[PDB]
DNA sequence: GTAGACCTGGACG
DNA sequence: CGTCCAGTCTAC
């Protein structure tokens, strides 16, 4: 679950649910049959709602409802993927929440390892706080100004990993192929970074989300793989035009790049247990 | 900057 | 068996 799997992930519920009535959300297993999610009695007391929109900014996803007779009453489901999460039109393994619309539709939401999180609001306020604590959407917004890159005496690796610095939307695994395509070695310091290397940062950025949004098996997202092949794409960054028909990892999780250049498997960011892997190839990326 | 935790495996020896 | 590896928050 990156930017790119989220936003497929959103599309297709909206492809399913939008305009759908939503009867019940019922949390069978996990974190959340065990203490239940924040504003869930609420929620469930002003059941049945309409689905108006699914939408997501970075990995974030929410859904937006509200009672026809009452369209003021505005509610939202607020959530977010972890490492596992999975949305599918099933009930998977792992199957955490059940969803359960009018005439027997239903959506599930698996999780392995319950990183993932659910949170219920009919607050309009709250949930733009919670939009303006995340960057813009690297791969929903083509104007981007990534030269605020060059004020962070950081490593560009651990300025892309955050999720408001630049912007949302990368992971691990597209930060590692971002900067392997861009030939930046993973430490270059922000502040380091010419307008020559931040330009050809930004071009690759979008080139990979792109492709990454444009796939239909990274891995990610295996619970909806079927449908990922029968919905299009929105035509995100218009200008860029990946030449692969499927995302492939260059670098992620490689003993060796294309080429046969040696692949450093380096913890360069966090600390403690949150200590992340970065692939990369030293013979490709350079501090130039 | 450094450490741990949340929680459940898969892959490997 | 045991040992690594696999988004985000908290604390000294």
């Amino acid at each position: 679950p990156e930017g790119p799997e989220v936003a497929l992930t959103a599309d297709i519920l909206e492809k399913y649910f939008k305009g759908k009535t939503l009867e019940y959300i019922d949390f069978i297993s996990g974190r959340y049959s065990k203490s239940e999610p924040e504003g869930y009695d609420d929620f469930i007391a002003n059941l049945p709602l309409k689905v108006s929109n699914v939408d997501t900014k970075g990995k974030f996803l929410w859904f937006e409802l509200f009672d026809p007779n009452d369209k003021s009453n505005k509610w939202y489901i607020w959530n977010t993927f972890g490492l596992t999460g999975m949305w599918s039109l099933f009930e998977a393994k792992y199957t955490r929440a059940v969803l359960s619309f009018d005439n027997e539709l239903m959506a599930y939401f698996s999780d392995m390892r319950n990183f993932g999180t659910f949170k219920f609001s009919n607050s309009e306020k709250e949930l733009k706080r919670k939009l303006n604590e995340l960057g813009p959407d690297f791969l929903k917004n083509d104007d981007i100004d990534i030269s605020k890159i060059k004020k962070y005496k950081q490593p560009i690796v651990a300025l892309l990993m955050d999720q408001k610095k630049i912007g949302s939307g990368l992971g691990n695994y597209l930060v590692a192929e971002i900067l392997y395509r861009a030939k930046i070695d993973p430490h270059k310091l922000g502040s380091n970074l010419t307008d020559q290397e931040i330009e050809n940062l930004w071009y690759w950025i979008k080139y990979e989300t792109k492709l990454a949004y444009d796939s239909n098996h990274i891995g990610y997202m295996v619970n909806l793989e079927n449908e990922s092949s029968k919905i299009g794409r929105k035509n995100y960054h218009p200008n860029i035009h990946p030449t692969e028909k499927e995302f492939d990892f260059l670098v992620y999780r490689k003993k060796k790049d294309p080429n046969g250049n040696k692949v450093i498997a380096d913890k360069i960011i966090g600390s403690g247990k949150n200590k992340r892997t970065t692939y990369w190839a030293p013979a490709i990326q350079k501090l130039e």
